């Protein structure tokens, strides 16, 4: 069925703003920001939002929404579960970083902003970790019974470590701007994942 | 007028140091205001802006003494180490114990400034490239040290494993931070152990 103008425009609200939010966080966003991003009024946006918080949790689930549906896609080209695990160097650091919205990860940007002052927004940062650990759960056991994964592998472990080291690489090349030092991490990345196939 | 020449002083910028750096390590520069500052330190903006030319010099102090104290965390916890080993994975410990109270309040200031500082302010950016490859440069010179005591092998990357050491801890972080849970951490500091093993001598 069809989108009413309510939800094109609060759409249009989240697509012109979340590059914003990504970059600036909810507390550097301001009201000009807002209607210079979108061209209408605090009225116009505030009758479509309750809040400006209301507005960074859909640019969140908006921006976190766009690189999932890009690891989506990369996941599904794959021919082995092993390289399902290992599209993440290519996704962050092609096209200098032009898949990721603008301003880089979005889980990262809004952890740290919201884990000390916005409760609803840290929660969907939890759960977006915890989606993100679940889908790595499923392709890692999916990997094991297709005998690429050897049967004991640790799948807790190592899905929260990938997250850890994917998340660890954008920060150390977000902190140094020198892609070679992030690169050693997502080298390490292949390296935990060579380190649970079956001997070849 | 007065009391602004009269408040300017070493002692009186530590302690805006010490009272405001918790507050810039949650709220960041942009979501930390004058009045977020005077409640702080329970003094006038006067008081504040006769020590400090604006806000982000307070904001560049701050970064220096939260991460200055995570140094010297570190620093007193791997010289109370035997082994090169240990001294690579004191990370859990000073992150963990006594609920986080080792770490500023608002957990890492260099994952917590370079998110903000990334696309918006470029001296904080490069203060927060500065800590990591001083970090990465400390980790090298201690598994250096560790090979040469015959304790990790020659064939070791050195540079690839000081800046997943980097990687894994402040990932380790961002997951307990993103979840509230430090049993998911706990998956990613079992990892670090795992990594520093696999560069060990042979048995």
């Amino acid at each position: 069925k069809e989108l009413s103008k309510s939800d094109r425009t609060r759409q249009f609200i989240i697509e012109s703003t979340a590059p914003v939010f990504n970059v600036k966080g909810l507390a550097g966003t301001s009201l000009t920001d807002l209607t210079e991003a979108t061209n209408l009024t605090k009225g116009s946006i505030y009758g479509n939002f309750e809040n400006k918080e209301a507005v960074a949790i859909a640019a969140f689930d908006y921006n976190w929404g766009h690189v999932k549906s890009v690891l989506t896609a990369k996941v599904q080209a794959c021919n082995t579960y092993k390289e399902m695990l290992l599209v993440y160097s290519s996704m962050y650091n092609d096209a200098d970083g032009s898949l990721f919205p603008v301003g880089g990860c979005p889980l990262l940007n809004t952890t740290i902003e919201a884990d000390d002052t916005h409760d609803a927004l840290r929660k969907k940062a939890g759960e977006a970790i915890l989606s993100w650990k679940k889908n790595l759960v499923t392709i890692i056991k999916k990997g094991i019974q297709a005998k690429e994964f050897r049967p004991d592998t640790d799948v807790t472990k190592i899905a929260f470590s990938m997250i850890a080291l994917v998340e660890g690489a954008i920060l150390i090349h977000r902190a140094t701007k020198n892609r070679a030092y992030s690169d050693y991490v997502f080298e390490s990345l292949e390296d935990l994942i060579a380190g649970i196939e079956v001997k070849k």
